[PDB]
């Protein structure tokens, strides 16, 4: 501390400097898929309803059996097909001795509630972006896996990369049903996809040929007419999903039957303040449509 | 018309379809607008990759932004309509009259 | 400094024991930083003769 | 980050470059819309014919 170089005065030994107590925090992730979907609350383990099928078609007459004479076919018998809506629960705990915060500093307490809402907040949002099936639901990248969704291929994996303005029309055309008027479509790109996405040099240009006066004030996130939000979640350039679009419309809702708890237990206990939170939110969608993933295979 | 592109496989749409249309239609059929045009569902998906005057950029518009496309395409309103059969050898417009 | 993520995991939906199926997380193990400054100096001479 | 231009000459420095070059900095970055942009003198005098 005082050494290196200490001379030739007093020398001393090392942890002769005042400490400073404060923090300070790097990057984070922005929340985007935590707090945009739509809470249903309810008062059971599983929520059930019924739903309709389309036509239900009615056959025209073969223009010389117009009397009676049956035969004019018929609609659909059987319907209204059953939607159910699972819950998933999870927990998390910390917990902290006498121990461990008298030869301290007095200040360890207030960090730990922060660390463990923050925590809980990153798991929460990658398991709805990334998810598989058994124990935690299914996440929105895979969402658009079993309905055949997908495509191949978009830009290059890391051989003259672009993400220009057509692949977003060949994504909707591979979508295609069944409602192209807008109805509030969220869309959510990867952070190189991003970056990339000002290379161009296509639809909103360096020059005045291309776009109108849109940027303001200089490459700022605007896409078609349609803000863009960003994303730090998805996994490292390979052959997976760099964009998602989903509808919003009717879908996309969440199921919550409590609000964050979090609480204490140190009785009967032997020494220990331990820390408990509990969950009980997860996504699902009513209709096997509206999704889809760009994959970005290869080329 | 037969034949300007080739369903899909490897040049798409193309603006000047409809002149083509409109041209071959009924000689003194015109007066202004007064015509409408039917469009599939596929066929509003390649012309909005545009690459034509009618576009959502800066290039021929009247600066829709704004919306999603508009109702422009040579004064002609644009009406969607999902019934079509197999991409092959069928019509993905119509260009239909109502004066008469 | 105070330290990175941090994550937590979900029940095996059948569990009930308590078992709280929680893994364990990292409590309060972070990382220092440290600040150390060097000197810069100069000197430059005159005579009396000019 | 390489390459853009080669030594001058007959390749010279346009305003692209600074696209491709903070892929992984900030704008977005780590949640901040600003940055402070420095450039070399005769640099400067290159960014005139683009």
């Amino acid at each position: 501390a005082v050494n290196q170089s200490s001379s030739v005065e007093v020398s001393s030994e090392s942890y002769e400097t005042i400490f400073s107590q404060r923090i300070i925090r790097d990057l984070q992730k922005e929340l985007v898929v935590g707090a945009l979907f739509e809470e249903l609350p309810m008062s059971s383990k599983i929520l059930t309803m019924l739903v309709e099928p389309d036509a239900g078609k009615a056959t025209w007459v073969a223009a010389s059996t117009y009397g009676t004479d049956t035969t004019t076919g018929e609609e659909v018998k059987g319907a209204l097909k059953e939607i159910h809506f699972s819950t998933y629960k999870l927990a998390a705990k910390s917990f902290i001795t006498d121990e461990t915060e008298e030869d301290a500093i007095f200040s360890l307490l207030p960090l730990l509630r922060k660390r463990l809402i923050e925590a809980h907040a990153v798991s929460i949002e990658e398991a709805f972006m990334t998810g598989d099936g058994s124990g935690k639901p299914k996440g929105l990248l895979t969402l658009a896996s079993e309905d055949s969704a997908k495509v191949v291929t978009e830009a290059k994996a890391d051989g003259s990369v672009l993400v220009t303005a057509k692949t977003i029309s060949k994504l909707r055309r591979k979508l295609g049903r069944h409602g192209l008027k807008l109805s509030k479509l969220v869309l959510i790109v990867s952070m190189d996809a991003y970056y990339d996405l000002l290379e161009d040099e296509e639809w909103q240009d360096v020059a005045q040929v291309g776009n109108d006066s849109v940027k303001l004030q200089g490459q700022v996130g605007r896409i078609y007419g349609l803000p863009v939000v960003v994303s730090e979640y998805f996994p490292a350039k390979a052959n997976s999903a760099e964009f998602a679009v989903i509808v919003y419309k009717d879908n996309f809702v969440m199921p919550r039957q409590r609000a964050v708890t979090v609480e204490r237990e140190r009785q009967a206990g032997k020494q220990r303040d331990a820390y408990y939170v509990t969950q009980r939110v997860n996504l699902q969608r009513y209709f096997a449509n509206g999704v889809v993933s760009g994959t970005y295979a290869a080329s």
